[PDB]
Order: structure tokens, then sequence, then C-alpha cells
């Protein structure tokens, strides 16, 4: 039925996201998606403790998946024979049957197109949920994304400017629960199907043994560090498929913020620490005015610092004394 | 001295809503409700777990009382007789007295008449709230529900226009905290006192074993699915006395959402998952697009599918392959 | 290079705040501030806990500094000998080296000085964050505070009239992490570098042993209950530098409120509980309607009642048997 021109993307891992437009001439579009779901033991910090985790696109969290409002997405999703479990996906981007779910469901060696029509902007949490008990199980196993839907015209402040970035990052946030034996270690298992029965009933619990960015501690950090000059305006996608988050830019602020991250709504300007509600996405942006490191996290300070959920920036550019500036470095006291 | 007409209301047990004009050309009237508290051990679960449940009106939630703005709500308190402990009630749409708490402490045998006048608009929590520790036992025990004040012209979206709803719900959100004995088995009680120590030193914890919509497991399921047509709009009011909670309707959106509840701010639009701060009443409105099986969640999706707080409507109407189609059903890989 | 006039506060420990102006004719200063790190063993509760404190000034919170938008705060950060560990601070509201922490790292016996320009209005967060571990640790130690950037022309409520409060008290909010022994009794430690193992096993449980307001059970209550007269315009700022908190005023409610804390927004109205991301400030204005006591809470009333979060207002003035009357007192039920 549907006569419109096709495009298709290349997805790109997180933190980065495939090219885009903002603002936009061009009309509605099929934009043609595929995820391929991978099951895969990864390494989850830096003292090598391992998880059972089950993805879209082979990271945690999916990539970011970008279009207009009032196109058409159109995704395969692929269950390759190589994994053990079925998937689906829901888009909470989507309007319909469970956000997709109910008309995706594939069993290893299958796959399945989805279409649903951009009728809402914003930024939206994606997630596998099967059914029952195992929908949770998927989405923190680290079966969740994000999708952006902007609107044709770009941002705006709600107060008739553009806002437009020069550069977008994806944070996806993953509450992670990794069982401890009795000696206080935590523990391994060779499939997801034999990790479920210790990993449903800690996650019954409601406490995280770990809260990553990327999948990993320290994932975006060192080499990859985000980054970003003095001057650049960058916008920041965070998105959390189960559980809070409270993000905050070390140094810097949200200069316009989207917390429940929908386009339709006007940002907020010049927050210190903004609010992911568990089963969404949203979004801050930042003109940076400084150089250095800064640290990106969420602020509860035991999950960031102690529990994974830390990210960097390195800043390039031109120290402003007139904004801060270290009037007397640390002496004796008088 | 209060010279004004008397309506009397007969409340109706939740999800239900008693009815009640949105736009009204009545002025100010004072409307009458009793409220009959009920201690009662309850099933919570579909395992057969009991609980020492402490009601207003029989139900957790307690029922949804509706009003204009400039109403005098008159509300007979009772205790019975039949009860064991004392009892009060605070609204948090009213001004002074510890919003009525300390005007209507009532033992076993005794009832109290309050009245407040509803100069706030929005949806509200109420709640039991006799002293000290006792505060929130009785709250997380079931002794909580809402009202809601409406403006005398109906709600408005802030941008002139009025939001007329079809028809209204109220999700009240319990979170319980049954013991478990030595075994692993939850522990049943003869008596809320009985259940009383046990209760509080899980309560302090802070993490719930249940928590539910409606009183129990599976309360908004099935032949009691909340229901909807392709077409129509519907209110949700959900509350939640003690806890936060972060609603979604899975396959559907909050097309005007006051996550804070209140109406003299215009609601957000085209959200995905809003945010019920523990203590609050918020409310969603969504005009159904898709026929089908929709699950309304908090999503913390361990939370919804493990530990009871999924509901769902059953929405009938013509599909709209335009906002979503199966392309290709599952198939083999090529 | 900063040709400025200076001017000195004298701060104040908290609920309490410096002497200030709201609307000001003054332009840009040079504000000076001096903060004195004291690592103390305290008492928390009213059963005799003790607790391995490490403080701003002595207090918690630190106390709160009050500025105007385009000022430069220059702050003289004291690490007297007398302390055992190093120590820093985290501005929220300014800009550049991780808040300020990258520039303040001083060792006992030493001082710094760090001047930063007030370009963001509203409350926010400070708070010492010295690397790694240790910036979680510090924080629920009690070393945050809250600093507040007014508009030159005073609050207002978006809708181009002036807010103006006749007082204003800071409620800083902190979650304490006290280990238990065998037996089920708090720990007590001879330093907090001996607290350290104990409580940093207990923090990454995410489940604090106490919830208080300026430091200690009961803090804000009887002889230190806060005050108001019926009539008076109060501002409440609530912070919370590590866990999110939900404020509400059991018998009023929040006029106008800032949740996330930010000027640039317009505050929200009438609202029954509002929302304090951990890692930020907010502030909430209510004009007292009725005498009495009301009591201030987070509104998990668990954490409130049992585990040390409730503040109390004494409120003088003539009740208005208009907003709420005792209709029938207590009676045998007919
Ligand atoms: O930023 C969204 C916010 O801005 C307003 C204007 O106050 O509308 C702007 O954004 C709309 C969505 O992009 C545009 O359609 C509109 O033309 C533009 O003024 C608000 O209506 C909206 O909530
Ligand atoms: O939806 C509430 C929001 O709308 C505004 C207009 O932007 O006011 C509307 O709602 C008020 C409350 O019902 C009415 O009194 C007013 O006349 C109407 O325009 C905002 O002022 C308000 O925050
Ligand atoms: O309350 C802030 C909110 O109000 C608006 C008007 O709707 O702007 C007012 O506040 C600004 C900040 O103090 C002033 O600069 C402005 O002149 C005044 O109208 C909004 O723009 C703002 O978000
Ligand atoms: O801003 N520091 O956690
Ligand atoms: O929208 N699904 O959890
Ligand atoms: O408003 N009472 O918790
Ligand atoms: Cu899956
Ligand atoms: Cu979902
Ligand atoms: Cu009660
Ligand atoms: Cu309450
Ligand atoms: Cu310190
Ligand atoms: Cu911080």
């Amino acid at each position: 039925d549907l006569k419109l021109p096709r495009q298709k993307v290349e997805l790109v891992a997180p933190p980065f996201v495939h090219a885009h437009e903002q603002a936009t001439k061009q009309g509605p579009k099929i934009v043609e998606f595929k995820l391929t779901i991978e099951e895969k033991k990864v390494v989850i910090d830096e003292k090598g403790t391992t998880f059972q985790a089950m993805t879209f696109n082979g990271s945690m969290p999916g990539p970011l998946m970008v279009v207009h409002e009032g196109d058409y997405v159109e995704t395969t999703l692929v269950n390759p024979a190589t994994n053990t479990m079925p998937h689906n996906i829901d888009f909470h981007s989507a309007t319909g049957a469970l956000g997709g779910g109910a008309l995706t469901l594939i069993n290893p060696g299958e796959q399945v197109v989805l279409r649903w029509k951009a009728t809402k902007t914003g930024v939206f949490v994606y997630h596998c949920a099967p059914g029952g008990p195992m929908i949770p199980w998927h989405v923190v196993s680290g079966m969740n994304g994000a999708v952006m839907v902007l609107p044709r015209d770009g941002l705006n402040d709600g107060k008739g400017h553009a806002l437009k970035y020069d550069k977008v990052y994806y944070v996806g946030e993953q509450d992670m629960y990794v069982p401890r034996d009795e000696k206080g270690n935590f523990k391994s298992y060779d499939s997801p199907g034999e990790a479920f029965t210790d990993t449903e009933e800690m996650m019954k619990k409601l406490i995280p043994s770990h809260v990553v960015f990327n999948g990993k501690v320290g994932a975006l950090t060192g080499k990859n560090a985000l980054t970003a000059n003095v001057g650049e305006n960058v916008l920041i996608v965070h998105s959390q498929a189960n559980r809070d988050s409270r993000p905050h830019l070390i140094g810097g602020h949200g200069d316009y913020v989207w917390e429940t991250g929908k386009f339709g709504n006007a940002p907020e300007v010049g927050l210190e620490t903004w609010f992911i509600r568990g089963g969404s996405a949203g979004a801050a942006m930042y003109k940076f005015m400084q150089p250095g490191i800064y640290a990106y996290v969420t602020h509860n300070l035991i999950e960031a610092a102690d529990l994974g959920a830390t990210a960097h920036f390195k800043v390039e550019g031109k120290w402003n004394d007139d904004l801060m500036t270290q009037v007397k470095a640390p002496a004796e006291i008088p």
C-alpha cells in the first residue's frame, strides 16, 4: 500500500550515532534498519566479572536509530540460530501491538519485519519483551536501546529558536544483576538459561550489582572518553529501560534538558542534575565553555564511583579565568 | 455557618470512579462522602499469599472521591468496633491540621466528620496517619486512596482547549512488605498487631515483597481488565502514597500527562513513561488508536512482571495498518 | 584582573540562612566565603548511635551560601591539620574543573581559594569529591551543602509577578550508612578511616540506615522546629547530594515549586509532593494559611517516620474554619 521512498541506514555502535539531518527538507520516507540479536558472555568490569548478555546488534545499549516525525520505521529483526531463546522488539515510539512486541516474536533461526509510523517526537526506549517474567530478564540482560524521532524543523527551545547540536552521543545505562557465591565472588554461567534462576532471585530484590554505561565499567573513558571542544553544543541522549537514573555533567550543566525526553514539550534550562525515569530516554544539550576532563555520571555517587556509572569527556580549548579561577593554590594555613 | 446545598455521593470501588461532571454549571456545594474502615486478611497473589490489610471502604486503594474546585468535602469517617486499631484520615488536597489527621483520630467504635474546602485542583493522595511509626505501617497496609478536584470548566491543555475524557480509571499502586520464614515462604499472621513487628523490620529495609494495582497481583486483568474502544479518550489516575512509580502504557503513550498531578499546571505531551512521586497522585490521558491488548505497568519491569504491578486494557476497534504493520511474518532467515 | 567590590558574608548554620537581598540594585561583586572542614564523631539518633561525619563548617548540611546572578563567589576552603583526610569542593553552580574539585584538593594543614562566576540561577548542591571511591564516601559522610544564586530582580512566577519570601529555610537531607554488628547493633568507629571498609560495603548495597534532616533524627523539632505565622510566605530549599527525596508539607502544599531547582524555569503550582533528584537542590514556597503543627517529610513515610526524615513547623495565627473544620468530634457510631 505504502508508496514512499526507501532509505537504508547503516547503524553504528554506541555511544556514536549514525549520520542524520536535524532540520530536513525531505518528506516522509520508509527508513530501513536491521537489528541482529546476539546472546553472548561478556566482561563487565575491570576485575574480569562475566555476564550473560543479550543484545541487539552486539552492543549494550542497542544502537540509536534516528528518524523524523512522520517517517515509517521498517525494522528487520533477526534472531540467528546461534542464539538459544526467542526474542522480540517493543518500541516505546510506536503505536499498537505492545509497541511491536506482539508482532515480532521470533525463535532462533527466524526473522521478522515490522513497520511503525513515527507519530511521536522525542527519544524513546526500545527493548525486548517476550512475555511474562522473561520481559525484565531480557531487558536487564542488555536487550534495550533507543530511537530518536526529530521534528522536521529540528529542535527548538520553546521560546521560537532553533537548537542545533554539533554532535550527539547516546549513553545507555544498564542495571545488571550478577549473583555471588557463598565466598562472596561473582558467579559465572555457561549460558543465559543457566544464569536465569540465580539472576531472577537477585533481580526481585531490586539492587543491581553493577550500573554501567555502554555495557561495562569504564567503557566511556580513556581512549573511549567522549570528546568535545569549547564552543561545541553536544546533545547527550540517556536511556534506562528498567530503572531510574539522575544524570549530571560534573563541571557543566544541562543548558536545555528534556528529562522526560519528548520534543513536543519545551526543554527546561540550566539544570544541574536531571532524571531519567526507568523505561524512558531523555536528552540534554550543553555548550562547553571550559577545557579539561568532565565526568558524566548518575548522581547516586555510590552507583557512579562504585558500581560503574561514570563516563568522561575530554574537552579541548582555552581555559576561561572569568568563569573560574584558582585565586590561590593550596598553601599552608597562615 | 456554611449555607450551601448538600450533595451525597455513592462511592464505587476502584478502578471505577463514581459518576461526576467534568465541566459544570453548578456552584460550590457541600459534597458528602462516607468512608468505613475495614481491617481484614486478604489474598494478594496467585500463590495464595495472605496479607493483613487495613482499608478505607474495603478496597485497596480506597475509592476515588471526585469534586470541583471550591466545593467543601464533608467526610464521615467510621471506625467500627470490629476493628482493632485507631485510625484517621489525611487529605493532601486539604489545608490545615496535618491534612485532617489531627482532627480525625477515632478509636474502634467511633466516627468523626471532617470538612475541608477544595482550594487546590488536581489529583491528590488521602491516607491514614495515626502518628509516629504507625503512619507508614497503616499506609503500606493499604490505608490510602485519592481525591480528584476538577476545575469547574473541566480540564484544558494549557495551549485554551478543553480536554474531555470519555472515561476515567483509578489505578492505586501498593508497595507491600510480607516477611518470609526461614524456609523462604511468606508468613501469615492472625491479626495486624501480630504482623507488626516482622512487617516493620522488613519495611525499614525499603524493599517490597509485592507491588500491586488494585490490591492484588492480576487484579486488573482477565474479566477485570480495563477496557476502551479505538477513539476513546481515557484518563488514568495513578497514586502511590509511599513509594515512587513510573507508569507506562505498553503500545500507547501519555497524550497529556500531569505527572505531579495538579491541574493548575499544563500537561506535558506525548510521553512514553511518567513518574509518580511517592506520596502523590498523577494523571495521564490517552486516546486509543489501535485495538488489542495493552499492558499498563510501572516500568521497573521487575516490579511489573515479577512483583505484581501489571494491569491490562482490552481495546475494541479496527486495526490501523498505517500506524503499524507486520510487513513480513516470522520466517526462516534467508 | 577582576576589579569589582568585595563583600564578606558571615555564614550561619542550617536550617537558617545568612542575611541577603532578594531583588537588589547592586551590581556584580566578589562575594567572599570561608568554609572550614571538620571531621568529627557525632550522634545521629535518639538512641545514641554515633557516626563518623565529615563536614563543611561543622554542620550537616554545610551552610547555604546566597549570591546573585553574575556575582563571583570566592571561597577560602580550609582543611585544618586536625583532620585526617584530603578534601576539596565541587560546586554544581560553577563551570569548569569538575565544579572546582580539580582546583581545590587540600591536605590537612592546607587551604585554597577558588573563585567562580555565578552564571546559572537556582539552588545547587556543593560537595566534596576527592576522587574515585572517596567521592561517595565523603558525600554520604556529610560533606555537602548548597548555594542559592538569585536573579537580581528576585524570584518570579513565570506568569510577570514577583515572588517574595518572608523567610527561607535550608533543609539538607542526608542518607547515612551505619553498619551493624552480628548482634544487630549499630557499630561505632574510632576514626573515619576505621569506618571506611564496613561503611563502603554497606553503601554499595544502596540502603541507608538513617535518612535525616540537619544531621540527626529530630534535629528540626521541639525547640528547633521551623516556625512561621499565618500569612507568611516561606521558601524551603531542600537538597540531597546522593539520593532522591520526595518532600511534602503535611497540611500544606507547594504553592510555587522549582523541584529541579533552577530559576530560569517557571515554578509549578499547587503541588502536594515534589521530587529532589539525588545530586540536586530544589525549592518550594508556601504561604501559610492555618496555625498549628505541620510535619515536613520525605514522603517515603518509612524513611520519614522510621529512618529520621521528619521536620516540624510550628505556626502561629488564627484557625480558618472555612478552609477546614471538625464538623462533629469523635463520637460513638449511632
Ligand atoms: O519546544 C516545544 C514547545 O514550543 C512551543 C512554543 O512555545 O511550540 C514550538 O514547538 C512546536 C513543536 O516543535 C512547533 O510546532 C511550534 O510551532 C513551536 O512554536 C510549544 O507549543 C511546545 O510545547
Ligand atoms: O493547563 C493549565 C495552564 O494553562 C494556562 C494557560 O497556558 O491557564 C489555563 O488554565 C487555567 C487553569 O484552568 C485557567 O484559569 C486559564 O484561564 C487557562 O488559560 C496556564 O496559566 C496554566 O498553568
Ligand atoms: O520564571 C521564569 C520563567 O518566566 C519567564 C516568563 O514566562 O521569564 C521571566 O523570568 C525570566 C528569568 O527571571 C526573566 O528574564 C523574564 O524577563 C521574565 O518574563 C520565562 O521566560 C522563564 O522560563
Ligand atoms: O558533581 N559531582 O558529583
Ligand atoms: O513497553 N514495555 O515494557
Ligand atoms: O501527608 N502525610 O504524610
Ligand atoms: Cu530477548
Ligand atoms: Cu517498555
Ligand atoms: Cu489507619
Ligand atoms: Cu501524606
Ligand atoms: Cu571530603
Ligand atoms: Cu556532584
